[PDB]
């Protein structure tokens, strides 16, 4: 396959990107992977920028939706402007020629929180991520921290399968009021958008409240969520940073998921208890 | 950062996954092609054939792993490897392989529920997980298995296809005793009557293969007849399938697989079949 350095090369076939990726690595370049479902926003640009600041790196951004917002004219233009040299955009047929066959079965974390009502959801995420990792074989792969449980499951996948890639979590880029960036924010009417600030407001309230201990942190977050119109909370949980089965100590992660109309929003934050 | 000690032309034993990973990387960067022979130790002639097939690749360095998977002849095994010119034995502990215990695993496609998956329903999940791990630690160019456990071999090829692994899977024809009995650690348990009756499995299969000019029913009936002539041979299945273990086509290449119990020992064998 042709590679044009300092231009955006778009590859469809896993074979093409795999050969280009390996050739590059051989000539000393480090391969950075940013896996996406497209519909790119500023948080993705932050993943790319962090990937680009890795010296001698070549950046690969993949755009692929398993089997939703699909806007690839926008997606590609942004990459060219950030100076990304590789977009990997495979077909479903190329990723899944045999359909669903060999799969990743996540540990029990995958049955908690987001996984509780969606029992195969993380199996599907870990299977596609493993496949992207094997196609591309990057040195480092980048994720936003907003989908924190998913990021922890990925660290599990990488440890548990001895995968030779460094996983980089990048702090969640926010709108000016604190709203975690998300593709799905577009689905909020003006009143829902106004109210949605409560998730991030609740979590920062909790993070400062936590000097007074874990119950006070939780109750602060809960009062903010309850003060907000049309916000229905699925969960609000405080956990170890690995998300269990450890009891929380002095440091943890506070996670929330809520529905505004039909739109589910997630957010999370670091929390120190007895602030520390 | 510093590569662990490796001495070309002799036997280098590592028990730490990170060490073998580092040696193997260092080796392929200097030209060598890395060949992986996974074993559970207690080496026999079947393993020495996997080994000889590996050594014959120009520029090969040979990694034999020795690992008994609880989820699935010592200084002696190592002596055998030395006498074969094997340069790397990988001998990890259970703790090294599973430092976080059992967590993320491989879930096999539906083939794992058939045939051997009938008696042992999660056996292949355990095999595919350890094989994925060994492949990721060693990162070989080629990996060598006997054709004796044929279903296991097909499932591994599904693993490799499905997860986009960049390794070649090499199946090496089954090594057999003088009378045709497929080498197996279990053979030494058979008393003389069982041992004499056991020849029926390979006898049935070769008869079928030669009968196949007369078609599929003729092949199967010949095999059955031969099995029916043996006392104490309790056949769990005798099945003709295509080379991928889906259903046998009209006419073309196939595989005939058999499994049976003699006293307390379970024996398997299989053979290439050509219809017509
Ligand atoms: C650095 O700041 C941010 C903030 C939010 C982010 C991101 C970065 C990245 C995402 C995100 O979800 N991207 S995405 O859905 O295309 C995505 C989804 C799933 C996976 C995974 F793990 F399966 F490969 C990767 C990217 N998201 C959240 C989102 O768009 O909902
Ligand atoms: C906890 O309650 C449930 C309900 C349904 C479940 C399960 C659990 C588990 C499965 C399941 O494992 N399905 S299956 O084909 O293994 C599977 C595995 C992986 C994927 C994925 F997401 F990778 F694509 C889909 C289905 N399934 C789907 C099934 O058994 O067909
Ligand atoms: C070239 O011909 C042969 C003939 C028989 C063989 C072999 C090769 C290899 C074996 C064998 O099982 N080796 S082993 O159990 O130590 C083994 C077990 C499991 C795996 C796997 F796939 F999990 F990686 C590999 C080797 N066996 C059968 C046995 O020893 O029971």
């Amino acid at each position: 396959p042709a590679f044009h350095p300092g231009e955006l090369n778009v590859y469809s076939a896993p074979g093409d990107v795999a050969d280009v990726s390996r050739a590059l690595r051989l000539t000393g370049r480090r391969v950075m992977l940013v896996p996406t479902m497209g519909a790119l926003h500023e948080g993705h640009l932050a993943l790319v920028r962090a990937a680009k600041r890795v010296p001698g790196s070549v950046v690969v951004v993949s755009i692929f939706v398993n089997p939703y917002p699909r806007t690839p004219d926008d997606d590609l233009a942004q990459l060219r402007a950030e100076g990304v040299e590789i977009a990997f955009t495979p077909t479903t047929a190329a990723m899944y020629p045999d359909g669903l066959r060999t799969t990743v079965q996540p540990g029990p974390l995958a049955a908690e929180l987001e996984g509780g009502p969606r029992p195969t959801h993380f199996a599907g995420v870990l299977t596609v991520v493993l496949k992207l990792l094997q196609i591309v074989r990057p040195d480092r792969v980048f994720f936003g921290e907003k989908d924190y449980q998913q990021l922890v499951l990925i660290r599990q996948l990488v440890a548990d399968f001895n995968l030779d890639v460094a996983v980089v979590g990048v702090p969640t880029v926010r709108e000016a009021d604190g709203l975690a960036m998300s593709s799905r924010n577009r689905y909020l009417d003006p009143a829902q958008r106004a109210a949605a600030v409560a998730l991030s407001a609740a979590l920062t309230a909790a993070a400062h409240a936590a000097t007074a201990g874990a119950q006070a942190a939780l109750d602060a977050a809960r009062a903010v969520l309850d003060a907000a119109p049309g916000v229905a909370v699925d969960y609000l949980e405080l956990r170890d940073i690995g998300l269990g089965p450890m009891p929380l100590n002095g440091s943890g992660r506070l996670l929330v998921a809520a529905r505004l109309g039909t739109t589910r929003l997630l957010d999370n934050i670091a929390i120190e208890i007895g602030t520390f």
